[PDB]
């Protein structure tokens, strides 16, 4: 019973975003990497509709299966993991695409680009594109760039403290920082977020000045935060 499965995410009947992985937690650590292939076969993921994917070990006792494609939105996905039968539900496909070169974050809901209504007085004025769902954004500066890739929303939190130690700079170090971030959508375990950055307004849509994170206005961040679910995909591209 070395490959005994304690639990699986999504839980039965959970509502998740359209790229949510299948996360398998084992009752005991599998410390021998050579045994992980046999463990992967024991927890073979069989979904309806059929889906290909790849296993990634998060800990000695946690392997996640990352689907190669998005689940269908607004659906019930049947899931078998090593004879354990389950199911879960998907909400809308809320997809965010960050473009480093455009300085934009484009949100679509079930394929239709959409964003919040515009404010009559945002400040003196500010960049806004007039194309649905295209939000002006600021990615990482060249010293701390936003890495290109395909991500999923790992968590959503309010008023979270973000500290400069996440990118290798002490709080009291000269170029360090300690911020309270109003809306925070975490997309990597190491601490990459889509978030509200009101101090960074003049750069949005124009310049990449963050330390890796995808910076939005408070209003754009609030709307995206309220729309997105854990498991929804975020794509970062050049
Ligand atoms: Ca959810």
């Amino acid at each position: 019973y070395g490959f005994a499965v304690a639990s699986v995410l999504p839980t039965r009947g959970q509502v998740v975003g359209v790229a949510h992985p299948v996360v398998v937690t084992f009752s005991a650590p599998i410390t021998n990497p050579a045994n992980r292939h046999a463990a992967e076969r024991a927890v073979e993921v069989k979904s309806t509709p059929a889906m290909t994917g790849k296993f990634e070990w998060l800990d000695n006792d946690v392997v996640q299966w990352v689907p190669d494609r998005f689940w269908p939105a607004h659906s019930t996905v049947e899931l078998s993991v090593g004879s354990l039968s389950s199911d879960f539900k998907t909400g809308p496909a809320v997809v965010g695409v960050a473009s480093i070169s455009q300085h934009t974050f484009t949100v679509s809901i079930d394929g239709v680009e959409e964003g919040p209504p515009p404010p009559l007085p945002a400040p003196h004025h500010r960049v806004h594109f007039g194309e649905d769902g295209v939000m002006p954004a600021s990615m990482g500066r060249p010293e701390y760039p936003t890495p290109v890739g395909s991500y999923t929303v790992l968590s959503k939190e309010r008023s979270v403290i973000m500290d400069s130690s996440s990118v290798g700079i002490p709080v009291d170090d000269p170029d360090g920082y300690r911020l309270s971030v109003d809306y925070a959508v975490r997309i990597t375990s190491r601490g990459l977020y889509v978030h509200s950055a009101p101090w960074a307004l003049p750069a949005l849509g124009l310049e990449n000045v963050s330390h890796g994170c995808i910076s939005l206005s408070r209003e754009d961040a609030e709307w995206y935060y309220n729309a997105v679910d854990i498991g929804d995909p975020v794509i970062v591209q050049e």
